[PDB]
């Protein structure tokens, strides 16, 4: 039936319905620090979100997403290894059952408790769906959220999802400040790459900073309660949300740090 992560549709199955599911340029992969090519080329991240504008935050049956306002230049990435400039469109995480696993990414085989995608499109294009149908439409900078300490630029996120715990649900969402989401070290490893929800477009410049930021144990639980189910429909918490790591094939993994 459709997508999601349980049993009988989970990430083996969506093959079946999404054929580029086993294409060249699949996401996540494993990073394999050894192995990274250090490429004193690529040139440092930029980020301005001082003029971020959120909108809102709505659970879509997969995740939770917090959406910004891309109709002007207001919150981009730019530099690191891209020509041009990428709009923030949203964020959303991909988070586990247990503080073991959780992450998309892994690093030398080490799985962290979520990982954060904040999405960017390239603006040549004009819009989110014409940038999905190009080699280069996407830019997806990914933290990883190891546990520890409150990150307390988390917590405004934190205390809305109650309201918006089944599918379809939304809730206005403004004045967050995604900045209080970086670590503080912008070090990253890049590579060519896919989205890693159906429909798996291979559109994504990936940026992974190498730096996770802690959350405590209690912001991540309050993840957890979420439901993927919509509302009057059986519960089946909203855990475990994330795809097994792909293979590498044809690609080189840059590092912008020694
Ligand atoms: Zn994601």
């Amino acid at each position: 039936h459709h997508w999601g992560y349980g049993k009988h549709n989970g990430p083996e199955h969506w093959h079946k319905d999404f054929p580029i599911a086993k294409g060249e340029r699949q996401s996540p992969v494993d990073i394999d620090t050894h192995t990274a090519k250090y490429d004193p080329s690529l040139k440092p991240l930029s980020v301005s979100y001082d003029q971020a504008t959120s909108l809102r935050i709505l659970n879509n049956g997969h995740a939770f997403n917090v959406e910004f306002d891309d109709s002007q230049d207001k919150a981009v990435l730019k530099g690191g290894p891209l020509d041009g400039t990428y709009r923030l469109i949203q964020f959303h995480f991909h988070w586990g059952s247990l503080d073991g696993q959780g992450s998309e990414h892994t690093v030398d085989k080490k799985k962290y408790a979520a990982e954060l995608h904040l999405v960017h499109w390239n603006t040549k294009y004009g819009d989110f769906g014409k940038a999905v149908q190009q080699p280069d439409g996407l830019a997806v900078l990914g933290i990883f959220l190891k546990v520890g300490s409150a990150k307390p630029g988390l917590q405004k996120v934190v205390d809305v999802l109650d309201s918006i715990k089944t599918k379809g649900k939304s809730a206005d969402f403004t004045n967050f400040d995604p900045r209080g989401l970086l670590p503080e070290s912008l070090d990253y490893w890049t590579y060519p790459g896919s989205l890693t929800t159906p429909p798996l477009l291979e559109c994504v410049t990936w940026i992974v900073l190498k730096e996770p930021i802690s959350v405590s144990s209690e912001q991540v639980l309050k993840f957890r309660k979420l439901n993927f189910n919509g509302e009057g429909e059986p519960e089946e918490l909203m855990v475990d949300n994330w795809r097994p790591a792909q293979p590498l094939k044809n690609r080189q993994i840059k590092a912008s740090f020694k």
